């Protein structure tokens, strides 16, 4: 049981030479005592006589002085046990993959403008800047401007509507000339490498590095990235044979670095330094910047709805240690076009790690050529259809040739909890208020400290410790779990069914109530024809049965709603659980069954035989109560916190005491 | 000399209208003495109370 070992594995989980670590003082003298001691020159002196141990004593002193500077460079020295970031960037870049700055918080528009000139065309020119408001906040809009250029058909009618994406900030370019010695620094903070772009005199030429990178341009068009030690960034491009060497294509041969400059070459940037990471969920547009003979009649929010979506994106912090630190070795090891999963999983986290927390790579066996990926949208749990597609190509452009990828978010488990918290007032002279808004935050606290991460098991208690921790004011915290799923068809269940991984009470399966929409007839004065009548059902789950199943028992249903069948015919148990309706309606049917060990669950309502549309909504929430305490997750399936856009599903009582 | 001391209950509405105000120690009220209005004697909340 559990492990037996033959003298097993290595060295902990990490390298410590150790022959480096810092010891205590004491310790060190301790041991340096020793070492004057049996010295040849003298086994006559008494050390631990005041006089020479003093002195011996400012040895160490300096010895722990120096060494922790020996010491410290060599975690410094080696990537993983390098404890300054601006270190880890280095072997990082050094490794072929680098963190970047703040990522701009990027959005799509669509906007119908009439031109007053009525031209065939016009472009929305590369460089125009709209206003949002940050979310719930009008105070100030975060200017963003446009990313490129873009052109319209004018549509008939005259009207026509362009449409363009937008990231966030001023376009700022600077034209340098070049010089051989001599640093070019941006000193700008706000900055973002990824939307730096520039041109040599004339054509641009790219970072090859997460900029296209595959194209005819033949490499001598190209340039790097670095970070100053000072937090800013400094621009580097290849000086001599800039091209692979020699020969290569042309007939001429000779030599070719490029930019020799004298004044050659004069070099101009162009970027956007932003706000971002604060910016996200920024919906209220303004179009901020006018051109000739454009007017804006209407900027409509978000083409192609998810339809659960925010405004804008991305920001970032930029940094972090963890996420970066082990990462890079995945880039480290391999190359630069993605190829294992978690190749997929860390070329991601390239571009759009500020956009993805945690990024799921895998294969569905089912469909091959399609590469499945599960990720964070980490301001929500799903990228907008845009960024999907977008990163989607653009990791596409890293990919083998037959192999597709394909991002979908998962299922997501959702817990669903009232909570229930006490503090004394008068120990608290702080707005009791704003304690829930911080309690609120502690909450994702604990999920980013831990859940999104490994998505293992969950712990509610755990979770409810740090808030608990919160204003230490608070005399008590009490909260209670609903497991939460939502689906795709009420109408049939996936084929699979669903599961829970997580063993629940019987009959503490449910669900939510919907309405019906049922062909019989409803008539009031005023009211004329009334189409027919609708009333509302539920999911509901009978009792364990002895083998742990249970029939899946239809929401209530009035008398000639359901044609009956021979076959079918009202459930009318004694056990399943009943909503309470006007109606009084009794008849109930099952539309399917599970089973609680297997914790998974199926139903078809094309068993009732009632029609899909006469439902009205197509996707339904899903209740359930785990017996257990803890909530284990699997495959794709994953407990996460989103308040905000799902508050139903997080619920806070405040219990004043005094 | 040892202050003029009292109390009072106050009704207020606060215009905000949430569960609890608090009155932070320190506001003071005015008080004429008896039958003399030229001036009144200014005196401070003793401390917070909330409601």
């Amino acid at each position: 049981a559990n492990t037996p070992v033959n003298y097993q594995l290595t060295r902990t989980a990490n390298a410590i030479p150790e022959i480096f670590v810092g010891g205590t003082f004491a310790e060190i003298k301790q041991n340096l005592i020793e070492w004057l001691n049996g010295q040849n020159e003298f086994l006559d002196y008494d050390f631990e006589g005041s006089r020479l141990n003093v002195l011996c004593d400012l040895l160490a002193y300096n010895t722990l002085y120096i060494q922790q500077f020996g010491n410290a460079a060599v975690y410094e020295s080696f990537m993983r046990t390098a404890n300054l970031r601006s270190s880890v960037v280095q072997a990082a870049q050094d490794n072929g993959y680098l963190p970047t700055s703040k990522s701009a918080a990027q959005t799509e528009i669509m906007l119908t403008c009439t031109d007053a000139l009525n031209r065939n065309y016009i472009t929305i020119p590369r460089g125009t800047r709209f206003l949002a408001y940050a979310k719930d906040t009008s105070v100030n809009p975060y200017n963003f401007v446009s990313r490129e250029d873009v052109i319209a058909i004018r549509d008939k009618n005259n009207q026509y509507f362009p449409r363009l994406k937008l990231a966030q900030g001023r376009i700022v370019r600077t034209e340098i000339i070049y010089d051989k010695l001599t640093p070019i620094i941006i000193y700008d903070k706000n900055i973002d490498r990824n939307q730096v772009k520039l041109y040599v005199d004339g054509a641009e030429w790219i970072n090859w590095t997460r900029k296209s990178m595959v194209h005819a341009g033949s490499t001598s068009t190209i340039y790097y990235m670095r970070e100053t030690i000072d937090g800013n960034t400094e621009f580097y491009f290849g000086e001599g044979e800039i091209s692979v060497n020699a020969s290569e294509g042309a007939l001429t041969a000779n030599y070719i670095g490029g930019l020799k400059p004298t004044q050659n070459s004069t070099i101009v940037i162009e970027y956007i330094s932003t706000n971002g990471a604060d910016a996200n969920g920024a919906v209220g547009f303004s179009y901020a910047d006018t051109l000739t003979n454009i007017t804006v009649i209407n900027i409509n929010e978000n083409p192609n709805d998810d339809p659960d979506f925010v405004g804008a994106d991305g920001g970032g912090d930029p940094e972090d240690i963890e996420r970066i630190r082990e990462l890079g070795t995945i880039k480290r090891e391999t190359q630069q076009r993605c190829v294992t999963a978690t190749d997929y999983d860390t070329f991601v986290s390239e571009r759009f790690g500020s956009i993805i927390q945690a990024v799921q790579t895998f294969t569905d066996s089912t469909k091959p050529g399609y590469a499945f990926i599960a990720a964070k949208p980490k301001s929500g749990l799903y990228l907008t259809t845009v960024q999907r597609e977008d990163i989607k190509n653009y990791l596409k452009d890293y990919n083998l040739a037959p192999i597709t990828p394909s991002i979908i978010s998962p299922n997501y488990l959702f817990i669903k909890t009232n909570l229930k918290v006490t503090y004394a007032l008068n120990k608290l002279q702080e707005s009791e208020q704003w304690l829930e808004g911080q309690i609120i935050d502690k909450i994702d606290r604990y999920y980013t400290e831990d859940v999104e991460i490994f998505n293992s098991s969950f712990a509610k208690s755990k979770m409810l410790t740090y808030v608990d921790d919160a204003d230490h004011s608070v005399i008590g915290s009490s909260a209670t779990i609903q497991m939460v799923r939502e689906v795709q068809n009420f109408y049939k269940t996936p084929e699979a069914g669903i599961k829970y991984n997580n063993q629940i009470k019987d009959r503490s399966m449910e669900s939510n109530t919907f309405s019906f929409n049922s062909g019989r007839k409803v008539v009031n004065p005023d009211t004329g024809l009334e189409e027919d009548v609708l009333y509302d059902v539920r999911i509901v789950s009978t009792d364990r049965d002895s083998k742990g199943i249970g029939k899946v028992i239809i929401g209530p249903f009035a008398s000639g709603d359901v044609t009956e069948n021979e076959n079918i015919q009202p459930y009318t148990g004694n056990d399943f659980n009943k909503l309470a309706n006007s109606d009084g309606r009794d008849k109930y049917y099952v539309i399917g069954e599970i089973n609680y060990p297997a914790d998974v669950i199926y139903w078809n309502i094309a068993k009732i035989n009632l029609t899909s549309e006469k439902f009205e909504v197509q996707t339904i929430e899903l209740y359930s109560d785990p017996t257990d305490d803890v909530i284990f997750t699997r495959d794709g399936s994953l407990i996460v916190f989103e308040n905000d856009l799902r508050p139903q599903y997080l619920t806070i009582d405040l219990e004043p005491i005094s």
